């Protein structure tokens, strides 16, 4: 029997006290949702890497653990009762129930324990609660306590309970898994992630959050493991004759020291590191532990006597009597000097032995007696080691498997490893070539240690998992992307941006929402689910085109839309000696010996925080004076109070009070603008009163009083509509103008996302001063991120190595930030330059650029203040209805072409008519309303109508 | 007819900082976590720029609300568009669209593809070209309004100051030395490669940041060696971290050096796509007044064209 | 001439432009002809 | 120069000449038109003092 462990087995990590944070650790916890073991009954079970305990009591069954190997009092075993907490860790004899270096003494019960065995220590967590169920263990939440911790020094991997013989209890098992936990405001962890458990926690662990937004996550990476091991040596059976030298009747005199070649074996060294007749073993090259799983191009052994006090000079790096003159090794030697006392064997005296990279000098030699330490003779063996890119022939005692090809495994050739899978190749390696290699300096191919064959090594499929999802607040399904991959290799669509599964591929096209890539998006649709679809690009609308028919529209609306600008970001501030060495002068004196980095810092967020300022003025300080409306509000039946100032309030209008309503110790300041948001209004309320009383000459010059219904005509006349059209639909184009102001008020108030241009910015600053605060925690190599915990600590040689590691890690984290913010300054810079030309040329007049005020033909603009940008109101008008007229190029009257002065000529079936192109207003041809120029043999698609004579 | 080329987007590149200075090994992989979200920092920059890619070519392409098309019955008073228009035999490109195309060419790199595919780009410039024929300036400002083509250029021709009378007197002089300037466009673009130079220039500027990226690999940066392998295989864990600390190091400074690059590069990509995007909505949908802003000369009409990572205008 | 260039490594390599320094004959530099 | 099967067929001297110090400054062997800024002029010591 089994159950499911739903969200138990969390424990705090630690003993420190924390609270409103997510924390990210990683540590041996029990997966969430897998299976506990459910016992009812005292078998005994493993241990493996840590063990969940848990059980459910109503009458004190369940009273004890052994811990221990073979749990039969021939071992080191942990004995726990609780009957009073005992604790013993005798060798005791135990069917088992319940009817020292360490000794300790003092359904309706839940009791959670967690049990884990590190360097030496059996860490016990545990937590009790109230429970009212019988059939199995209660679904939810609670993070265990730690509490004993003992210090026993036993082995354990084998565990038994003790029941009382007159509850039920599960057993799981913990693994290195990574959670992220959340502590609430009275420091108590409530809640928590399990990283590995599906790729909505992994998005929510990416993104340090227990909350995800709508969209497409790049959050993991998909990799193919290894599935066995490949070991390739040489199948040679010599045994190299290391003895040969070691054990040698006589070593040859400094001056004249031997060399000996080993070449075409195996070779153990494990003997010459185990034996105990040496007095010192020192390695240079590789260390001795692996030394064995290593194979060589070739080993030297050089044979020599020296007198014990110049033992210290057979090494790299070294000068002296030996090193310059009889002995020498390079200071890159690769290899180990193997050296002991030869008092009892060459010593008599003994004056054999004399004295003067790699070179024989073929002087005075030395008494050697056994009664003389530094004066003691001592036999030194060098081995030097060749690592070098070729064949191998003196390999350590490791056992060959056999290749397996086209297949993932973790690999071993001579030494040499890596993960990936093997091919055969086609590369014609020359006869001294063993390896080949990339432009990475990665390994491309391999000559097989056995068989004269060459290898590629390709490594093993990966590729970039990406995660789409509508948003937590609506729904936790999701569908995964697999970046670049094959649906066959990894509802399941391939499209050209990976494998996308979980998905239904539909065949209706949409506007794009949740976009994945190639023509391919996603989003969330019933009974919902999630779909994928190719995007639609919009209506199809063919064009009714003839020769001889045009479409000319016969009325209008005017239509309000509005576009926003960012203007300005935070200026924010650093002080980098109290953000790197705060309050702190020891590492202050180490951090002056960078020179200027500081002062560059300094100025460069100076700059830009002056900068922003610049960026406000250039946009809304446009106005000479500050203008102001009249107490008596006649437009012509415009309605602007709703743009207007309130004298009420901060004297901002109603739409900017919308605006204002939807956007929101470490050495880190922000500096306040120049300009308040009182100055600001005060500006936009000035450009504003100026353009509806004196129109476009405010900006050019003097403000000069003008009707407004006269400023309409002047603006209808610049996009091509006589201005008796404004005048005869005066009201209607008032009271169309006065709802859509309407309109825009209901949008701002209700869509808060309508600003998220202004919100971006907000939120892209507030993510790098978070970030920047953040990196302190960081250790950058350090025994402690803390400087008074290492000052506190360590003398002051040691720590101010310490020291370094933290102020070159603090350091480039501020050139990091300070960098990304003079980027973004730069951005910023180019929608406040666009800003203030669209003041200019939308508001203080009028355009004639397409679509540059907004679509439609640009008529006014109004400016509202925002958070840290601009909002413009865009006027424009836009044609509505149309008819078909037939129309001709020209009129034949006495053979004369006419043409129109203005405008296109017209046919409604009967009689030709001349009007305007924007507005269809037909009148009678006459020569007040045409010209002639040419005749009706020259112009093409001419037509014969009768020209009216005043 | 003269012919003007601008950049739009750039490569949507993207790297696994786990994978380039740890690939495959856990030991310095334990190490890497101690400097903190530099990883972290390095991908959102990445994806930052990306996304923004997207964006620069829907600003620039998608300006019109409607896709539209031309007739089968092609009339336009004798000026001859069928070179600019779509090849219905092809990617339903156009022949100069065609011609533009053939011009411009496991260490945990990656590259992302453009959410609009060529096919897409090729709606959106042949809908605004066909807009642009059969309505002239309206489909932009509201409506798409028929309008007979010769009476299209008279309006363009009383725009720069010259009366419509002579647009229809020389007519046919007219449509003769468009279609000609249209022929002569066709015979640059076919025989000189230099032509799309400043497209290239972005392709070649961002492989060689791949490129070098890359072989940073192979560098020591001090270490006994570049490959964390033969650290690993030789040294024993308390040497070893030593030599693979100075690895991270060496690694770690070239991605952000790269990333650095790369957002720099995108900021002048960036301001190239909005001018592109201005030309469109000014030159195309509409007539500029602008001095030699759509072309030397007096701008009358001009027609976009799709290219790899950019956008083509002929101006006339 | 262009005599005197050797195989710097023993490391397999194609299709790549590789940097070296070592003991190389410069190129096209004078050699003594002997006959002695 | 390494070809398809990892034989030298070619080599530059970086020392020979000018061009040859231009190609192995862009990593080729095939140099574009223009002027590139490849190396320093550096006078030396004559005799130690
Ligand atoms: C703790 O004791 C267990 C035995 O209970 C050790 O595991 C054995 O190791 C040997 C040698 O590899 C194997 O042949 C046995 O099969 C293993 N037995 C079991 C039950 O796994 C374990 O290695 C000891 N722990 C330590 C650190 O020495
Ligand atoms: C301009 O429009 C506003 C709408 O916001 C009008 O204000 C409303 O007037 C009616 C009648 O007195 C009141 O019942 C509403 O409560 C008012 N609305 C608000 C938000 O206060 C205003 O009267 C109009 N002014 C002119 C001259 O037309
Ligand atoms: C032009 O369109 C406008 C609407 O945009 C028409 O005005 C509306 O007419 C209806 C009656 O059919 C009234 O109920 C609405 O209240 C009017 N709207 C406004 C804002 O006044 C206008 O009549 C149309 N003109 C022509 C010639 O068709
Ligand atoms: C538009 O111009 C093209 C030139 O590209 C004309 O196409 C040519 O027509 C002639 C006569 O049939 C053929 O011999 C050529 O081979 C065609 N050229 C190509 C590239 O196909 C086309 O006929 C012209 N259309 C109009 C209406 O003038
Ligand atoms: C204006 O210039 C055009 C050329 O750009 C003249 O048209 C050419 O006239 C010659 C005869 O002299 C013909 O051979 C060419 O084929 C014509 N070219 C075209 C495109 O038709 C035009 O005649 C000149 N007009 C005046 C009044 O001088
Ligand atoms: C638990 O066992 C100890 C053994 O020393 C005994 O002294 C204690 O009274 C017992 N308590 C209970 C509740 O049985
Ligand atoms: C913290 O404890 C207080 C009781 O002292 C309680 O009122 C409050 O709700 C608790 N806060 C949380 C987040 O549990
Ligand atoms: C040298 O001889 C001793 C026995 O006195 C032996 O234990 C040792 O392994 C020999 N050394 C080698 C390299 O064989
Ligand atoms: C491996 O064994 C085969 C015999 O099966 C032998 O022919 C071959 O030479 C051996 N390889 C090496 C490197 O010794
Ligand atoms: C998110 O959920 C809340 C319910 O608490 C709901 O009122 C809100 O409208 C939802 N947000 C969106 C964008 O649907
Ligand atoms: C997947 O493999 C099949 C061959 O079985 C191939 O036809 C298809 O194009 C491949 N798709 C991708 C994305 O590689
Ligand atoms: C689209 O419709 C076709 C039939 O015309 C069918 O074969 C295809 O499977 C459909 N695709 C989807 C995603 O429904
Ligand atoms: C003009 O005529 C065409 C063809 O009958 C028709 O599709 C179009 O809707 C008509 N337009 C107007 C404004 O009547
Ligand atoms: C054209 O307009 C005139 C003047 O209003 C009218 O008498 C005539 O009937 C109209 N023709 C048609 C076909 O509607
Ligand atoms: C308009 O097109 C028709 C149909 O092709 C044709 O008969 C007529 O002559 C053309 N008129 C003009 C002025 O081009
Ligand atoms: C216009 O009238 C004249 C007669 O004065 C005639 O020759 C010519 O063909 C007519 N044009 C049209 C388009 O009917
Ligand atoms: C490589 O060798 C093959 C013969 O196996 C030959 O055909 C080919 O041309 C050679 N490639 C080069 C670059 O020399």
């Amino acid at each position: 029997a089994y159950t499911n462990s739903f969200t138990r087995g969390v424990y705090y990590p630690d003993k420190v006290f924390r609270s409103s944070v997510l924390h990210s650790t990683q540590d041996l916890f029990l997966p969430f949702f897998s299976n506990v073991t459910w016992f009812h009954d005292n078998p005994v079970l493993p241990f493996n890497d840590g063990v969940y305990f848990a059980s459910t009591e109503k009458s004190n069954i369940i009273r004890g653990w052994i811990f221990g190997t073979t749990l039969d009092s021939k071992t080191q075993s942990l004995l726990i009762v609780n009957n009073n907490v005992v604790i013993k860790v005798c060798e005791f004899q135990f069917d088992p129930f319940l009817g020292c270096t360490f000794e300790y003494v003092s359904f309706k019960n839940l009791r959670e324990f967690v049990f884990k065995n590190i360097d030496g220590y059996f860490k016990i967590y545990s937590k009790h609660t109230p429970i009212n169920l019988v059939r199995d263990l209660p679904q939810g939440f609670s993070a265990l306590e730690p509490l004993v911790d003992l210090p026993i020094g036993i082995n354990i991997t084998r565990f038994q309970t003790l029941l009382a013989l007159h509850a039920a209890y599960y057993v799981g098992y913990l693994q290195p898994r990574t959670f992220l936990l959340k502590y609430n405001e009275n420091g108590t962890i409530t809640d928590a992630v399990d990283c590995a458990l599906d790729p909505l926690s992994e998005t929510k662990c990416t993104l340090k959050s227990f909350t995800v937004e709508k969209g497409i996550y790049q959050t993991s990476n998909f990799r193919v493991q290894p599935t066995e091991s490949i070991v390739r040596f040489p199948n040679i059976t010599n045994l190299c004759p290391f003895g040969e030298v070691f054990n040698a009747t006589r070593f040859a005199s400094v001056y004249a020291w031997n060399r000996k070649r080993i070449s075409n074996c195996v070779a153990d060294y494990s003997v010459l590191y185990n034996s105990a007749s040496f007095s010192t073993f020192k390695c240079y090259g590789v260390c001795p532990t692996k030394l064995n799983d290593l194979c060589f191009t070739n080993v030297y052994a050089d044979s020599f006597v020296i007198r014990g006090d110049e033992v210290r000079q057979i090494a790299p790096g070294q000068t002296g009597k030996i090193a310059d003159y009889n002995y020498k090794l390079p200071d890159d030697f690769t290899g180990c000097v193997i050296a002991w006392n030869s008092n009892n064997l060459d010593s008599k005296g003994n004056y054999n032995y004399l004295y003067r990279p790699f070179e024989r000098d073929i002087l005075q030699s030395y008494g050697f007696q056994p009664t003389n330490v530094g004066y003691q003779p001592y036999r030194v063996v060098v081995l030097s080691f060749e690592l070098l890119h070729a064949p191998a022939t003196v390999c350590g005692p490791k056992k060959s498997t056999n290749l397996v090809k086209n297949k993932c495994v973790n690999f071993n050739f001579n030494g040499l490893t890596g993960t990936g899978v093997l091919t055969e190749s086609n590369k014609k390696f020359l006869p001294f070539q063993q390896f080949g290699r990339d432009i990475a300096d990665t390994t491309d191919a391999v000559r097989d240690p056995q068989t004269l064959e060459i290898l590629d090594i390709t490594p093993c499929s990966f590729g970039g998992v990406s995660v789409i999802t509508p948003g937590t607040n609506t729904s936790n399904q999701v569908a995964v992307l697999y970046q670049d991959v094959n649906c066959t290799e990894v509802n399941v669509f391939q499209t050209r941006a990976g494998c996308l599964i979980g998905a239904e591929h539909v065949n209706n096209s949409y506007e794009c929402d949740i976009p994945i890539g190639a023509g391919i998006c996603a989003s969330y649709q019933t009974s919902q689910s999630i779909i994928a679809y190719t995007m639609s690009l919009g209506a199809e609308n063919s064009v009714a085109y003839s020769n001889n028919s045009i479409a000319i529209p016969t009325n209008f609306t005017i239509s309000v839309t509005t576009e926003i600008l960012p203007v300005s970001m935070t200026k924010t501030s650093v002080d980098c000696t109290m953000y790197i060495c705060g309050d702190s002068t020891e590492c202050s004196n180490l951090l002056l010996q960078y020179g200027s980095f500081c002062t560059q810092l300094n100025r460069a967020l100076t700059g830009i925080a002056v900068e922003q300022d610049k960026n406000t003025q250039e946009v809304f300080a446009q106005v000479k004076q500050i203008y102001k409306t009249p107490p008596i509000k006649d437009f012509g039946g415009f309605n602007f109070s709703q743009i207007l100032p309130d004298p009420s309030k901060s004297k901002r209008s109603f739409i900017e009070d919308l605006l204002f309503n939807k956007v929101t110790f470490n050495g880190l300041t922000v500096l306040p603008p120049l300009l308040t948001d009182e100055m600001i209004a005060q500006y936009t309320s000035a450009l504003l009163a100026g353009t509806i009383t004196s129109g476009w000459t405010f900006g050019a010059g003097a403000a000069l009083q003008i009707p407004f219904a006269m400023q309409m005509a002047y603006r209808f006349n610049g996009i091509g509509v006589t201005q008796n059209v404004l005048y005869e639909n005066q009201k209607l184009i008032a009271n169309q103008f006065n709802s859509a102001i309407g309109k825009i008020q209901d949008s701002l108030s209700s869509t808060a996302s309508a600003l998220g241009k202004l919100q971006d910015v907000v939120n892209q600053n507030a993510q790098a001063l978070n970030t920047l605060v953040k990196q302190l925690s960081s250790n950058f190599g350090a025994i402690s991120s803390v400087l008074n915990d290492i000052l506190s600590r360590l003398c002051p040689p040691e720590a101010e190595v310490q020291i370094d590691r933290l102020i070159t890690g603090r350091l480039q984290s501020l050139q990091t930030y300070v960098t990304q913010q003079l980027i973004r300054a730069a951005e910023i810079r180019a929608s406040a330059n666009l800003a203030a030309t669209k003041m200019s040329e939308c508001v203080l007049g009028q355009s004639k650029r397409v679509d540059f005020c907004g679509k439609g033909y640009h008529l006014m603009s109004f400016p509202q203040s925002a958070p840290h940008g601009v909002v413009f109101l865009h006027v424009t008008y836009v044609p509505a209805q149309e008819k078909n007229f037939t129309t001709a190029p020209a009129i034949c009257h006495d053979g004369k072409a006419h043409f129109p002065r203005e405008g296109v000529f017209v046919s409604n079936g009967t009689h030709w008519f001349v009007t305007q192109r924007n507005f269809y207003e037909p009148q009678i041809i006459t020569t007040d309303n045409t010209f002639v120029s040419g005749n009706c043999d020259v112009v093409i698609g001419i037509v014969n109508n009768t020209v009216y004579d005043p």
